[PDB]
């Protein structure tokens, strides 16, 4: 598969989202699914297209597995790669840090030469601050199973549909 999806999860929500995304793209022949806990930063070198999934924890912090590999990202050559992002979060309980992890990873990875694709509009959400917002759009798909579980299915479908174009599909 030409697309590599790497996710991190604490309670399993980001994993479920990741599995749905793979399914929407067309299955394992289209998208390789990997838990970042079982990977090396160098594993990211193999793809032209990447999808990064990471939930935010403990007030604007990266999920533990992403935190662990964070300093190793500098060794990956992101030049020429197109990267999309997604994350699970809680806009009500953490309105001042909603989807912060997604924003932290995007800032790092994009500064290393990659091009971010898959921006998502902020309509329908209610939050105060987020490090994942640029030009009034999220840098990736913001899922909220804690407060908006009924919107998830459609959010994934629409986002994947828009992504296909960007990933030469
Ligand atoms: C104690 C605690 C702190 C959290 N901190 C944040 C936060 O700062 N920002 C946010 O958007 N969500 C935050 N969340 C919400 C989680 O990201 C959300 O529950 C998500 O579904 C967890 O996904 P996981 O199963 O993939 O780890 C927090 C959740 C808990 C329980």
């Amino acid at each position: 598969a030409k697309i590599g999806l790497f996710y991190g999860t604490q309670t399993g929500v980001t994993q479920t989202i990741a599995e749905s995304i793979q399914q929407e793209f067309g299955g394992e022949s289209i998208v390789d699914l990997n838990d970042i806990a079982n990977a090396d930063a160098s594993d990211l070198n193999a793809y032209d297209y990447l999808i990064i999934g990471c939930p935010t924890w403990n007030v604007g912090e990266l999920q533990s597995d992403w935190e662990g590999i964070y300093d190793d990202l500098d060794s990956v050559n992101f030049q020429g790669k197109k990267v999309a992002y997604f994350g699970a979060g809680d806009q009500v309980g953490y309105s001042d840090n909603f989807q912060d992890a997604m924003g932290i990873l995007e800032e790092k990875i994009s500064s290393l030469g990659s091009q971010t694709v898959g921006y998502w509009p902020i309509e329908g959400y209610d939050f105060n601050e987020s490090k994942a917002v640029r030009n009034n759009q999220f840098v990736g798909l913001a899922i909220d199973e804690d407060n908006q579980p009924d919107l998830t299915k459609n959010r994934i479908k629409t986002w994947v549909s828009q992504l296909k174009s960007e990933f030469g599909l």
